[PDB]
């Protein structure tokens, strides 16, 4: 009685039809995904809000439980594996370093950065990957100039960081061998910046205070990799997810040429719309019995909570299926909701800005190489998006 999850389709963007018919009779729901625990599933934009902002839903229970999920190989630890107060205290930290203002601060070099790889991309001839060259190097890139990476280095690091990506086609033994190098690099970074500090993202975290407390060694680096981690996959694919909408969409394509200042908002509408998720990820677990329409939830089961649901859930969105980059109000969880909202959106928001504005600005005629039908789409199950775009302009 465990419906097989996941339901959405990895060849495309589309949102699965389960969803929206669960959303009507049974919002609460039980699943089984292909490795660890059957999971109950919560898909009304309300619920799911309620379920990552309640006190009594945690992440901790992930570090010793074998969590529903699409993958076999279990990536565990960081912030979204922590509960207040430990994770508080992580992430006051960060925060300060990590500003909305220092988050602006980058749209220069990103504009430099987008505009180089465009470049690069230009000069293969057409159809050119629009995956590979450019978004799959942007927000690695971007992350490098965030951190302080000199730049002689950012392509060795551009270099390790793809082995990470869920799409990387290596070996268990090429990937602790990058691991090592990223860490043992970020290390010597974070110690140099303390010796002598700089305007950088790592100097501002080594010399964050929250009253007399302060990073250790050890959550420094564990923090600044997983930044990357957390700040690389998600914005390649959405980067690539997004340009796929604008060269399969007329109007959506005219509206941003004729109004490069709806870009923002269109930024957040496609936040909103695109179900970039296989699955839900990150389960939360019940520290105590909960009920939630009407269904008791007992004390230690796993809850996936569906923010690609959430977003196109009918009761909060008019018309919630249609792209409108006019659209509001647009309180998506695209960026999730609670405590673990993610700290790095205003970067996010940036980085997705810029690569749509200077994407149209060098080629506003791009479109699709080959037919939409002939599109690979990944297989790697975490997140969705085209293995390769090749376009031409
Ligand atoms: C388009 C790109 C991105 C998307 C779609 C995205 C989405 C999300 C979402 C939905 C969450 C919350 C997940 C949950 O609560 O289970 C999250 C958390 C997080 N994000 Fe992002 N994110 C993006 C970019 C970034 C970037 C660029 C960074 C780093 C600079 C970053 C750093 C983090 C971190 C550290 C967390 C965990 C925060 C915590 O647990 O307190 N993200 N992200």
């Amino acid at each position: 009685e465990p419906r097989a999850y996941p339901f959405n389709d990895v060849h495309g963007l589309t949102l699965a039809g389960r969803y929206g018919e669960l959303q009507e009779t049974e919002p609460v729901s039980r699943v089984r995904p292909p490795y660890g625990e059957e999971a109950w599933l919560v898909t009304r934009y309300e619920d799911v809000r309620a379920v990552l902002g309640d006190g009594r839903f945690v992440r901790g229970p992930s570090m010793t439980r074998d969590e529903p999920r699409t993958r076999p190989e279990m990536v565990k630890g960081g912030l979204l594996s922590m509960d207040p107060p430990e994770h508080s205290r992580l992430r006051r930290l960060v925060v300060k370093a990590f500003t909305a203002r220092r988050a602006e601060s980058l749209r220069p070099r990103a504009r430099e950065i987008a505009h180089e790889l465009v470049d690069q991309m230009a000069a293969t001839g057409q159809p050119a990957d629009l995956v590979a060259m450019f978004a799959r190097q942007l927000p690695v890139r971007v992350i490098c100039e965030l951190l302080g990476v000199p730049s002689a280095d950012h392509d060795r690091f551009t270099r390790w960081s793809g082995a990470f990506l869920s799409t990387a086609e290596v070996t268990a033994e090429e990937m602790q061998e990058a691991a090592e190098q990223a860490y043992a690099y970020m290390g010597d970074l974070i110690d140099r910046r303390r010796k002598e500090p700089t305007d950088d993202l790592v100097s501002a975290l080594v010399q964050a205070r929250d009253q007399q407390d302060s990073l250790s060694e050890q959550e420094l680096l564990d923090l600044a990799i997983g930044l990357l981690v957390a700040g690389y996959e998600s914005t390649t694919t959405q980067i690539a997810d997004f340009v796929y909408l604008l060269m399969t969409r007329p109007e959506l394509r005219r509206q941003l040429l004729d109004r490069p200042e709806l870009i923002p908002s269109a930024v957040e509408e496609l936040t909103r719309w695109v179900p970039l998720g296989v699955g839900t990820a990150f389960p939360r677990y019940a520290v105590e019995d909960v009920t939630l329409r009407g269904v008791t939830i007992r004390a230690g089961e796993p809850v996936l909570a569906s923010t690609g649901a959430a977003n196109r859930d009918q009761a909060q969105f008019p018309d919630a299926d249609r792209i409108d980059v006019d659209r509001t109000p647009n309180q998506h969880l695209g960026f999730g909701h609670g405590v673990h909202h993610c700290l790095g959106a205003p970067l996010a928001r940036v980085e997705l800005q810029v690569a749509l504005e200077v994407l149209l600005q060098r080629l506003p005629g791009i479109r699709l190489g080959i037919p939409e039908t002939q599109l690979r789409w990944s297989e790697g199950m975490l997140l969705r998006g085209p293995l390769e775009l090749p376009v031409v302009w």
